[PDB]
């Protein structure tokens, strides 16, 4: 069980657990997150909903991205050069305690 | 004299600056040249957006009123918020010391 840390659009910090090996959504969905809207398509590949933000230094040693993640994080909302979907990501003991930030929305 | 103002870049990281009070956020920016692209091109003059800036809620609750001049500005800025406004339109207090705003995500 590694921590995880969410921000959410309203500017609060979810501060929650999750096993290793799990993906961001099963963090989300198994710990019942306020992220509203969070895994639509339920990691189907289909959506972006899932859309994670990350820190520079945790971004950089994600597994690679396929075109299939790519082509469709490429036409979500509120992109950034540190953007994933969180679905596709499992927890590792290296992203212990690192902080994701929920796409902006009015 | 001065209030310390943490700054997160577009890229994610954090960069921390001293402005004097009554300066806007913009004159801290410009002042202190930190490296945020394309931010205050009108220069404070309301005729753009390039100084949006995303605050904290406690913070951002307790602003000056917004002017319907802002609204009009702000309601054409991308990656808006439930706590955004015009950085040139924002001038530090003693209330905002050690706070921590956030320019809007651009890829
Ligand atoms: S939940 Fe749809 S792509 Fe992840
Ligand atoms: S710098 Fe243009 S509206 Fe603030």
């Amino acid at each position: 069980k590694i921590t995880v840390h969410f921000i959410n659009r309203d500017g609060e910090t979810l501060t929650t657990k999750g096993k290793i090996g799990d993906s961001l959504l099963d963090v989300v969905v198994q710990n019942n997150l306020d992220i509203d809207g969070f895994g639509a398509c339920e990691g189907t590949l289909a959506c972006s909903t899932c859309h994670l933000i990350f820190e520079q230094h945790i971004f950089e040693k994600l597994e690679a991205i396929t075109d299939e993640e790519n082509d469709m994080l490429d036409l979500a909302y509120g992109l950034t050069d540190r953007s994933r979907l969180g679905c596709q990501i499992c927890l590792t003991k290296a992203m212990d305690n690192m902080t994701v930030r929920v796409p902006d929305a009015v």
